[PDB]
This record gives structure tokens, sequence and C-alpha cells, in this order.
């Protein structure tokens, strides 16, 4: 067996956007992804799939049902995120130079508070609480994450900036959302603390600035090709990152972190480990040293260090690269750059969604982490998009055998949440990627258990990769699969 | 949900010589299938593996483990068998016109089982005492089957007999066989009826008659191609199984019944609906209506009549049949004739052995039982070759499903018994099929959960297929599989 | 045997930006499709594929080796381009009120027609002619097209247009482009009628405003995603045609006809034929309408304009699969799993095997296609295109043999067609897609420049040379086996 | 390009019983092979495939039009066999004590020769005639064959020795068989060497002798499971061969060699060279140094014997693909997963392409091959067959070219490799198999039988026209990509 320490606890993660929406009133149509979703051009052009997350699987109202299911699954964690649009689907009176390149204090105090407190939807917080209030019922230590990619509409219209047209409200690279997201933090926290265990200021920043504005065939808005815009936007994030945690502290004394997209980063050969460097400097550190040492482009602001107290790990596959005269380059046919229910170059069986098995990665992102700042981490997802369950039951031993081992090397490692209990709406894809442990029935927005929810069932009420399941810490046999 | 009566029980099936070998001390020379698997022209020639059973999952010593797994697992109902060559390795003296055709009575007494007591091995009957009584103490129901295809080898020289020589022990075309089965039958029963809830005499007779002397590429004992000689063979068996019953009945009051290979019988189109009736006659019923009915080739023979109490299914797959001028013909590309781990000519997911998905044939075969003869009956094999575990929980869910369906149609059926809980020796195939619920490590012995066999639990200790795995009641998707 | 008429030619079609560079001083940095593909962000969107048409095929340089392959194939026609920004590789003078929508008439003279010949790239034209000669000299047949998809750069600056800046060179936003595709196609025809057999004015203007401004994953420029865009360009091409027909027919009396993409569109099931209908007016029968009857819509009204009536002598099919689609509430959708949209070497929803690029296998499109054109205009036609992209040649040979006997069906039908040519004689720039797709009967080598026969190519040299599908070849006529291909 | 030496010749290999039956009256039912394809038990048990081969593609009938289409594709060789059973279809005189292991001479004379003629089948004989004179007026080199594996019934009861009765007659297992075979290879040359120019004495004796008493699954006759019968009949057949030579020798000056089955051994790892040496021998060293050098085992001993020593003038070497050995504590082993044990139609371990017969690609094997005899022996050699069951010619245009480059490489290398023979010419009958496995350069619809040319047929013209790999085709010599194809 692979035990676990006894205060380790296994868990899922999910999203609003993604599973709130599918019973009558749920419906939350005041975000910048709602109406990218929905938009006629962005279908026509394929850039979004034409599924609509208002057919989703329904968590605003079934939350009992998918808390009922994690308990008797032996889950002992989750972490979900408010929606922003939903406690203030309307505009805020304006503060504050928006003509100002950087944000280095926004003041929060109790009568800001409550002057917000009559903007806020009383329903939608009523909600929340109800949800929150059931989730800690069932033992559930509660992650509350502030955001996942949504924004009120009344901070980003996205078709018009896909349009070229930047007079409008214009999301991450307005100086005016960063201000807004600092309050709507502290906001949240002034609310919710006595249910919160503890918080995350946001999911993937890396993700929303570079797929919004560089990796634009992936149909995340606004989809404007500009790599002046997307360090713009990142720039906007980070300092966002710090007034909100700066905002959660002036109301909390519990910890608060991030959660950011990993890849681990291999070598194509034995002469690519400068390339791999260069690569999560890049993709990782640049990102990290900013908010924990306030390094940034050359100087230190002293407004942005030290702004974190823990690390969620996000990992699904790797990234090969190569060195290259003037730096280095990603590969084609490896990790999330593969073809669907196939094998990658390397010959490991790729997903629904053509990303590459490879479990080893979470232990290199882990390890890498904690050597470089030392700050305790949870996994914070990690999962696949596997509808018939073949390679889940095998993904999720693997990576949990995997944090096992960074734990063993000393790595300070408090949890392991899957993405996700159940299937959901996967973006500009649609819902035919399917992650969840549970199997969701669209039509009638009932759950079933998959096998591998068995399998973590096992895990988790026994706090192990007990020996009798073993075995699955190994590669889906390929020679059955689709080649 | 699909509930089943508070009566049925769910449970596995296993084999004497496919299971038992393994552990040191276990070895069992003495059978014409062990000869057989050993020979070196055999080996050359492709009809066996080159894997020897004296390296199996060695159940001979591990049973205690294999009955712990059982037990958790929630099943109630076991079927295996004894080996007749472990109970009498040496020859017994002759005792009887071996030119007489028919046997139509075996003197059986308490006397003569008291001598034969003499040539017995009580090191063996003392050992399968052990196995049996610690199964019972995990409250299983205990099905014991008296042959499952090895013969003691002073009973068939299968290589003898491979060569064209017909001078030597002659296995089932010699009515001395018929003659020292009956015995040992009465023998088994007597030594064991204190344990013992139900008895079959036999495992599938026509398999062993069929391959033997027909299908000769499957590599099965004595592989002498002769249509004449099949049909001895299939002749003096059946006489077998009605004189085995009389014997054990001189011993024993308790049910006494016989497990026969099966196949759905389906027409190609609409126009051969007579083709499938043809089949149905020429591969179950001629079988059945004689020992039932005492039917055979045509007259009526009392010897026969009414030699069986219930009726042991053993079901895979379908077979597809067209009619022909001359009669029909069986279709490649369907049923057990498809590609390994591919589609069949239906599009429908091939097994790790080629076999074709199609869970309707069990209710067909269970149905046509139930209406010919009203005898109760036992799905007493159900199963599938993967190692992988990619379709198992699907094949076992849909099948369970169809026994459902057939007990709510009418037909008693009273139990099921999935092929195997653990992995096995397969024959001529040797390791590399793997049909348990629990996957082997032929280096270590240990036994391993594949997620199916938490599938299964959750059946077995509710007694029903529940809500939360009704989706496994579907066929394995298989654009994600091998085509 | 299928025999062909003994008029009709077996020959292949090429364009420029596509096969022209790769040779040492072929290169031509002057296209709004050349700025695009090496674009630093539309490559880190991998919008485009990184890879660059200097590193092309080299028909520059090595036109006289593709053309000793053409005649020993027994090819005997041929379909080119010139591409406009070798010709006015700089700005011409302003003319013209661009404010106004229409272009009812664009006057070109001789003594304009000396004035713009002082602009013209003198190099780049003696080259052509040089092509264009030892190409005629070979026997083969000769079909000038004027447009194959690049515009010079100074009509066209994509990179601009993509960030939603209007203030720059539009392409087919602006009238100007209108104005002086007019003059452009004039001028070709004034300097090389003497060489030319029959016109084309453009490839595929359909593509041009469908993948420009709707299809934006496709990565063609300028990328920008507007429906009401991609109306205005459609608008404008449709000018631009009818004033390219007047400017050569000013000039010259030869055919004039133009070339557009095609697919088959095919109902889902018996009760969505309606929706075939449908999706032939709004994807084929709109524009040709609009050319040949004068029939257009404007804003929001369906007008007849004189100066678009009848400008047309022929009609170019470019065809390679089909589309599958189905009747809905507000109308009709296609369907994903056919066609164009299926996966790369597999199989589509039908059990049709599939090409390097994912296209479906599908000849009987073709009938589809030429019967349709000719019973509603009858205007002889060209099968102007028609190939695959498979580099191992496994079914090529299928793909060939089939669909030219689906001209043969379309002819001995009644419909008046006169050719039949390959895309491609040999490998090209695919586009956004790069090098990796080859379409070539004969396979490039793109370190060496050496062409090679792929099998298909000693199979279409039966066909060319006897002018018909021969007895022996008569198997091809038939669906690759997919049992021994990927799925 | 890779030209060949001015006398080297490119053509194909036929056999009687694949290829003669399909035409009205060409029926031979009096084989063991006939009897055992029609055999009731052996269909009901799967060993043959319930495919008859007088369904087959008609050469009998047809010859004229085969040898048309070989002319067509510039074929200058053709190695064909005369069956036994049609020239002797009833019993001989019984001539010679049947219990002696050895025949060490069988004296043929003039005068028995005139015996043996009054039993011979006319009307079989004039039509071998008509064939082959056909044959030879296309400028057809010819090697005439003997033996390609069915024996006349009077000699071989091959159902009877399946179910262990040898009372009846016994094929390979009688000296009976070797005596006559020995007449009938001097009669066949008495009779036909104005016609022939070079004589082989049998085809693959080890295929016979290995899957008739070892390789059982095969389904080949009389498939009885017998380490002792299959050395039984290796010598006799062997004995066989060297008697037919000094039988065909007593009355032609010609050339007489013999067509031996290969594999290319291959080592698993660097440390299996060793296992690679003992399979050569095992497999191939034995048999040719008992005709050449007269080196055998005699029950248990290693003598020379006089009667065996030199028969031999030249070497055909079939080759298909190869076989990887490791080593073992008691010798070597074969592996599964490569060479001839693949799955069909998918890839290899070593993941190269596997043909519809679940055959490894492996040209480089080829090259082994010739190399090692030449080095073995210095006799000059003929590939005699070499090819591919692929219906859809996916992979054949690269087996063939790959395969050609590497007879280049050995004539390169000194080896003395006279001619290169594809097998084959047209689908035939695939023994056990039936018709699936289709080897033809030409397709054949059996329903008809007509022939149609495979795209690599017109590769294989474009060699045998040119005596070259030309450089358009050169391409070819490379591995069939896999990504579009099953895996
Ligand atoms: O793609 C799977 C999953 N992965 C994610 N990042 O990699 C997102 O956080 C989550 O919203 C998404 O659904
Ligand atoms: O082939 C699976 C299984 N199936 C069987 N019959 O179909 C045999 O009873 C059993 O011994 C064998 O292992
Ligand atoms: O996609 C192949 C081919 N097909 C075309 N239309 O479909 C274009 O005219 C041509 O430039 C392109 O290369
Ligand atoms: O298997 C193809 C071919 N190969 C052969 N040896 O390998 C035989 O001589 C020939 O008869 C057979 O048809």
């Amino acid at each position: 067996m692979y035990s676990f320490p006894n205060s380790f606890r296994f868990g899922w993660s999910q999203a609003g956007f993604q599973s709130e929406m599918g019973t009558p009133g749920s419906e939350d149509p005041n975000t910048d992804w709602y109406k990218w979703v929905h938009d006629p051009e962005n279908m026509a052009a394929g850039l979004v799939s034409g599924d609509l997350p208002e057919n989703g699987p329904g968590y605003w109202g079934n939350y009992k049902t998918f808390h009922d299911n994690a308990q008797k699954m032996g889950l002992k964690i989750a972490r979900l995120n408010v929606e922003w649009s939903r406690i203030f689907p309307n505009p805020l009176p304006r503060p504050f130079d928006e003509s100002k390149q950087d944000v280095t204090e926004v003041e929060i105090n109790e009568n800001e508070l409550k002057r917000l407190d009559e903007y806020a939807n009383k329903d939608a917080l009523n909600h929340y609480r109800e949800i929150f209030k059931d989730l800690k019922s069932r033992g559930l230590y509660f992650i509350l994450n502030m955001y996942h990619w949504p924004l009120p509409l009344w901070l980003h219209d996205p078709i018009r900036v896909r349009r070229g047209d930047f007079t409008g409200p214009s999301g991450w690279l307005s100086t005016r959302t960063v201000y807004e997201f600092a309050r709507f933090s502290a906001y949240i926290a002034w609310k919710f603390d006595d249910l919160v265990d503890e918080y995350s200021t946001m999911n993937e920043p890396n993700v929303v600035g570079g797929l919004g504005y560089v990796g634009v065939k992936s149909g995340f808005p606004p989809g404007y090709l500009s790599f002046e815009l997307s360090r713009r936007a990142m720039y906007n994030i980070i300092q966002a990152h710090a007034r909100a945690y700066d905002g959660i502290k002036s109301v909390s004394k519990k910890p608060v972190g991030i959660i950011y997209a990993n890849s681990s980063f291999q070598p194509l050969t034995d002469k690519d480990m400068e390339a791999v460097e260069m690569a999560e400097n890049d993709n990782r550190w640049w990102f990290f040293d900013a908010i924990i040492r306030g390094e940034i482009t050359k100087i230190v602001r002293d407004d942005l260090k030290g702004r974190l107290d823990w690390i969620g790990v996000n990992y699904y596959t790797r990234t090969v690269v190569k060195r290259t005269e003037k730096g280095y380059v990603s590969l084609g046919g490896y990790g999330h750059g593969c073809e669907r229910n196939s094998v990658s170059l390397a010959g490991l069986p790729t997903s629904d969604f053509g990303w590459e098995f490879f479990p080893e990665g979470l232990y290199d992102v882990l390890t890498k982490y904690w050597n470089r700042y030392h700050l305790y981490m949870y996994v914070t997802e990690n999962g696949i998009a596997d509808d018939a369950d073949y390679q889940r039951p095998y993904y999720l031993v693997s990576h949990v055998y995997q944090v096992h081992r960074a734990i063993n090397s000393g790595a300070d490692v408090r949890g392991y949440l899957h993405w996700s209990l159940a299937d959901n709406y996967e973006w500009a894809s649609g819902f035919s990627m399917r992650f969840g442990l549970l199997k969701v029935d669209y039509n009638t927005k009932r759950l079933y258990w998959r096998p591998s929810a068995l399998v973590y069932r096992e895990i988790a009420t026994n706090g192990a990769i007990t020996d009798e399941i073993e075995h699955l810490n190994s590669v889906p046999p390929v020679k059955p699969l689709r080649h």
C-alpha cells in the first residue's frame, strides 16, 4: 500500500460556470463567457461548440445530490468558486485614475463593504450560503476560490473586443477590473469567512491571458490576437491577485493562495535540459517570482512581495521541448498536442481530449515548486476526459501515487482534488469532454458512478492506495485501445 | 434499479486444472491435459501455447485468499470441480463387456465404494475437504461439479490417439471410461455430500467431443480429426452423464444437473429463422432431449430418460447462421469468430479472445431452455477475456441485466456465476487470456481487484444492479477502442 | 472501357503562390498571404503552420522539368495563374469615388494600358512569357486564371485588418481593389492573349470571402470574424469578376469564365431534400445567378444589375467531397463527420475512407455538381480541380479513376464538360497547412526539388494517353478498401 | 538510378495447382492437394478455407492473355511447373526394394522412357507444349520446375495418412515416390528440352516436409504431426532431388537447380548472433550441404554420400520476410510478432507494416539471404519468388521497388544473381488460405476471369522495360508509411 498522512484530504474541484447551470432558475446570462458561447459568429466559426451552459449538470439546484455522492465516496475536501456575475450582475458606480499602470493599493474598510452590500444580489448570496452550509455538513473541508474565468458583462464585453473595439468594458485589459476584483474578493471573504477553511484568489490566470489573447484557436474570450495585450492582461491579473490577497486579509486570518495551470516540461533529448529551464522560467517562475518575491518586468514591487500562503497545482500532462537557435520550442505529438483517443509520439495513450498519459510529470511539478518556494501545496486539479472510463482508473491511481512520491521526498502536499466529481461544461468544447468520476445524463441530470468512482472511494476511505488496487499504478494497456 | 429475488445468489465458477496448480506441492502430472500441453510436438505445432499449468494461480495452496476476496465481494455461491486424476491417479482393476455399445446400468453399492476407497488418494481427498470446508465457512452455497475436461492418464493417453493408435487408453471413445466415471461420481458424492448443496456431473461435454475430434485447430486432446469418433465420444459422454446421475442419487438426495456450452443462434437475415432452429436442434436440443426425454440416435432409452434436475447455462456470445441449399452455416466475423480487440461485422466490440459483445443472447438462451423443459437454471459461466478491464464492467452489468430480464419473463434462474473470480490457465491458449474479476500476478500469485470486481461487489452486496451503476447496461463505446 | 470525346483534354491545375517559390531568386515577399504566413502572432496562435512558401517546389525556376513530366504523362491542358503582386509590386497612382457601393464600369483603353505598362515589372512579365511559351510548346492548351488568392500588399495589409484597424489597405473590403483588379485583368490579357486559349478571372472567390471573414480557424487572411464584412467582400469580388470580364473582352475575343469551390450537398435522410436545395441556393446559385442573370441583393433589396448580367462564358468546377445537410426548425445545418469535416486518415460516419486532410471519399458528388450546373445554366464546364491529400498514394489511384469515371457519366447524361484538370501535377504549399498536405501526382523532395512519379501518375498517364479509363485499370473505379487503412 | 546488368531478367513465378484451373475442361481432380481441400472433415475443422481450386484464375485456358500482359509489362523470364498428376493420372507398373532406406541410383534409358511414354496423358502433354511454345514466342526465358507440391493421388492419399493409416500410398514417406519422381523428371526433360532454358527439380521441399508433418495448423497435407516422419520425408525429398538431377542430366545439358523457401534470420539483441547461425544451420545449410557437398545425417550418423554430392547448378531464392531469433539455454527460439508471425494488416513489434497475410516488411533480408548463399557455395541464383498479399495494392509498389533494390545491392557486392521473378503475375489459389490472399501484379475477377493491372504492375513495367529502378520511382525504395494504415 501507499498510505498518506492522517491529515491529507482527498476531494474534488469544480467551477461555477461549468457546473451550476442546468436546473430551471439557475441561468446566469450576465458574463462575458455566457455571451461568448451564445454568439452567432463564434458558433459559425466553430470557435465555440454550440453547446450552452444553461443545459448543464445543474449543481445550482442539485447540490445536495452532488454532496451526498461525494460523502459516500469518502471525500473530505472541496474547492469551488462563487461567480462574481451572480453577486454583482449590475454595474458598480465608478470609484481612482484609470490611466495609471500600477494598482499598489485598494482601500477597503467596513463602510465600503456595507456600501457594496447594497448592490449585491441577496438571492444569489443566500443560495451560495445554502450550498456551502450543506457542503460543510458533510465534513468537507472548504477551499473557496474567488474567480474561475467568467467576468461580469459590465466589466467585459468580449465581442466588442474581438472586433477590435477597445472603447467598452475591456476585462483584464483595464485596471478598473483589478480594482473591482480586489473589492469583490474582500466582500466575499467578509460574507463567507465563517464557512471557509482556505481561500484561492484565482484559477489559472495564465490560461485566461494565454488563450484569451494568443491561443485564439481555442475559442476563449475575447479571442483578440495580441502579444502586447496578453502581456497587459497578465500584468493586471498579477496585481489583481496581490490586491485581492490584501483585501481578503483585511477581513480574515485564513490562508490565501492561488491556483495555476501547470505542465511538466520535459527534454526531447539529453541536450535539451537548458530548454526545459527556459520553459519553466517563461511559463511558471516569472509569475510566482512576481507574487512571492515581488520580482517583475526588472524591479521589485513591495506591494507584490509575499502575497501568497499556498500554491494550488493543477496538472494534466507534460510538454516536450527542444533547444532552438533563438531559444526553445514545444513539440506537437506529446502532452496536450496529440490526436484524440490514440497514442503520442512516445507510444503513451491519449485521452478523449488528445492529452498524453504522463503521471511522472506531477512529481516533477510538485517537487520543483517545493524546492523553489517551500510553500505548501494542494493538487487542485488532475483528471482526464474519458466518457467510457477506460483510462481513468489508471490515470487516478498513477497520479495519486506520484503525490505520495512527492510527499515521500519531503514536499508539503496537503490534499488531492480530482477534476472533477461529475461531468461538466468544458468551455469552448462543450459537453462532449467528460471529466467526471460521475457520469451525467444531461437529459435528466442523473449522476452515475463510473468504476473509477468506486476506485476513488477505495483510496479516499482508506487514506491510501490499497494493496488490492495497486496494479492501477501503471499505463493503460495500449494494444486494446485505438491507435 | 434491477432487483433480484431474495433467494438469488451471485458468485463464480472455476475449474481444477485451470486454477489449482501454481503453489509448490500442487502439481498433478497425471492427466491427459497435463501430458497434452507438455508435449514437444504439440508445442512445436503451436497447438498449445507453451505455457504450463504448474505455473498457475495456485488455488491449491492459496484457497483461503481466494475465499476471503469472494466473501469481501459479497458472493454467495461457488461452483468448482474435483480433479478425478488427483483422487485416482493409478489404474483401477478392470471390472463388464467393453464391446457392448450401451451402458444402461452401473451397479454401485456400499461394499463397492469401500473397495474403491482403498485405491483413493487420501491426501488429495483430505485437501479438498479442507478447501470445501473453508468455502462453506464463508457462507458460500456449493455446487460441486465432477468433471471439467482432464481425464486420468490411465483412462486416456491423448498423444497415442493423436497419432492414430487406438490400442491404448482411449478416453471418451471407451465404455471403460463411462463405467469408471459413474463410479467416481458416486464415490465423490459419498465422500462429500455433507458439504455439497447441488451437483453437476460434467462441464460442457459438447466442447470435449467437439474440439477433441472436429475443431482440431483448437489444440484440445486428443486432436484426432473424425466425425465418426466425435459422435462416438458424444454418445459415451451422454451415457456417462446418465450413469453418474444414478450413481450420485444412490448415495444422495441433492439436486443433480449438468453444465453445457451455449451460443445464442441468430439469423443473418429475416429469411434465416429456419436455419436458427436447425442450429439449435443440432447444438442443443439433441443433447438435452437425450438426457431429459431419453430421445437418441431414433429410439427412447428408459435408462436415459429423466436424468436431470437442473441446467447449467454457460454463455459468452452469439453465433450468426444463414440458410443454405444443403442446410445451414455459421458466419465468420460474428460471435466467437472475430478478430481480437476489434469490432465484429456488426460493429460490436470484441474481447481479447475475439468474442463479440452480445448480452441479448443470454436472454435468448435462458428463455428457450425454460420454455422447452421447465427445469430451473443457474448461469454457471459468463465472462470476458479482458486483462485491461476496459469492457468487463459493461459486459458484467449487461449480462446480469439479461438474467433479470429472463426471470421477469417467468424463467426460474437461481443464480449467476461469473467466469471467473481470478485469472487462470486458459487451456491451449495459456495464461494470456485473462477472465478474472481479480488480476493474477503469476510471479507472486498476488490477486488484485480490477474495477469490475468493485462493480460486482456493488451488485452482489445489494442483490441488484443499483441505480448508480445502471449506465453500464450498455455496449462499451467502440470509438476509443481498437478497430 | 470508358472513352472520352476526341476533343476532351486531361491536364492539371496549379497556383502561383503555392508552386512558384523555392528556387534562388523566385521569392515574392509582396502579398498579403506572404505577410500572413510569416506573421509571428499567427505562427504562435497556430493559425498558420510555420512552413514558408519560399521553401516550395520551385516552379519559377524549374518549370521546364514540370512541363517535361506533364508531357510524358500525356497531359494536354493546364490552368495556372499570374501573381498580381509580381507584376505590380508597388502601388499604382490613385485613379473614382471610393464611397460608392457599386462599380458598374471601369474604362480601360489603349492609352491607359500603355500607362499601366510603365509600372509593370518587366522581369516578371518576361519570365511568365518564358514559362507560358514553354508550356504551349508541349502541346498544352492554356487556361490563364488572373487571381488565386494573394493580393499585393499595397492593396491589403491583412495584419492591420486582423487587428480590427480598417484605415489601411483593406483588400476585398475596398472598391479600390475592384477597380484595380479590372485594370490588372485587362492588362494581363492585353500582354498575353497570343499565348492564352481561355481565361478565368478568379479561383474560388467564395473561399476568399468565407474563410477570410467567417471560418477564421482556417487561418486565411485577414481572419477578421464578421458576417457583415464577409457579405461586403463577396459583393465586391462579384463586381470585380464582372468588371474583369468586360476588361478582358475589351482586349480579347477568347472565352472568359470563373472557377468556383464546390461541394455536393447530400441529404442526411429522405426528409432532407429541401435542406439540400436551400444549401445549394446559399452556397452556389446565389453567386452564379448574380454573374449570369444579374440577380443580386444590395443592402436589403433584390435587384437586377445590367452591368452584372451575362458576364460568363464557362464554369470551372472545383470539387473534392460532399457536404451532408439536415433540415432544421430555422433552416438547415451541415453535419460533422462527413465531407471535409472528418478525422484525418480515418473513416467518415458513413464508413467511407478519409484523406490526409480528413476529407471523405465521395466521387458521386462530382456527377451531382456537373449535371446540376448544366441543367441550370447550360454553360460548358471544365473540372478545374479534383484531387486528394495523400503522400503515401494509397487512395489516389482509386480517387482519380473514380472521379474521372463520374465525368464520363456526366457527359453521357448530356453535360458539356471539356476537360478534367487534377489538383495537382506536383505537391505544393497548402496555404495555412503548409507542405504536409501532398496533392501531387508527383511527389516533391523539398530538399532537392526533385519530382517523383507516384503510381497514380502512371495510372493518370494510362488515362490521358488513351483518352479513356482503359479496361485494365477499370477496377480502380471503386472505394479504396477500408479494412487495411487506419480507422 | 539503379541499373541492372544487360543480361539480368525480370519476370514472374507461378504454380500449376494455384493458377491452371478455372476454365471449362481444366479440372485436375487427381492430386493429394485436390482431395485435401475438398475433404469434408478438413473443411469443418477450418484446416482448409472451403475455397476450391477449380474456381481459379484459369491459366489452362487463358494462358495467351496471361502472356500478352507479361509481354506488355516487359517481362523476359518465367518459372512455371508441369503438374505430375496431369501427365500420369493413373499408376505406373511397380518397377526395386521399398525396404531400402537409400536410393543411390535410378536407371533410366531411352527404352524405359519410351515405355513411360505409353502411360502419359497425351492431351495434357500437348496442351503444356502449346502453353510453353506461346510463352517462348513472347521472348520469355523459361525455367521449368518439375514439382510445386501436389502429388498424384496414386502416390499419396493424404486423408488416410492424416488418420494415422500408413498402409496406403504415403507420398514423401515412401521411396517409391522418390523412384517415380526421378523417372518423371527425366521424362519431362526428354519431352520438353527444346523449350526449356533452365530446370528446377522442385519448389520449397522444406515447406512440404515442415508444414506437412510439423506445422499442422497450416492445413497442409497430410497434416500428420511427427518430428520423426518429417525427418523421413525430408530425407526422401533430398534423395529425390539428387535422382531427379541425374535423371534430367541423362537427357539434357541444361542447368538444373532447386528452389527453396527462405527467411532472413535476424538477432533480437546483439547477444543473439550465435542464435542466428544455429537457425541458419538448421533451416538452410543442412539441406544445401546435403545436395552440394553430400553431407547428411542417416538415422543417427553424419556421412558423405557420393550419390548426393554436387547435384546442383543453381539456387532459386524464394524470400518474403525475416525471422527474429533469440538465444535460449537449450538453443534458440523464433519470436512471434515479427516476420511471418504478425497480425494481418497491422504493424510488427518493430513498427514495420504487415501484409494481408500478417508478414512483416523487411526487404533488407533479401540482401542477407543472397549474399550468404553466394559466400557459402558460389553458385549463381535467381530470386524465384518475392511478393506480397495485398488486394488493395497499398504496400506492393514499395515492396516491389525495395526488394528489387536489394537485389541490385547484392549484385553490387559481387553475388551472381541473374533474375528477379515476382510472385506472382496474377492472383491465384493460396493453398489452405484459398483465394482471399492476393499476390498478383494483376488482380483477378474470379467471376469473369478478367485480369486488371494494379498500379504496382505499371511500376513493374517501368522497372522491366528500363532494366532499372528509374530515377522517377526511386522514392518507392522505402517503407510504406504506417500512419495511414491499420494498426
Ligand atoms: O480541461 C479540464 C479542466 N482543466 C482546467 N485547467 O487545465 C480548468 O481549470 C477547468 O475549468 C477545466 O474544466
Ligand atoms: O473460455 C473461458 C471459459 N469458458 C469455458 N467454456 O466456454 C470453459 O468452461 C472454461 O473452462 C473456460 O476457461
Ligand atoms: O486544398 C487543395 C486545393 N483546393 C482548392 N480548393 O478547394 C484551392 O483552389 C487550391 O489552392 C488548394 O490547394
Ligand atoms: O505464399 C505465397 C507463395 N509463397 C511460396 N513460398 O513462400 C510458395 O512457393 C507459393 O506457392 C505461395 O503461393
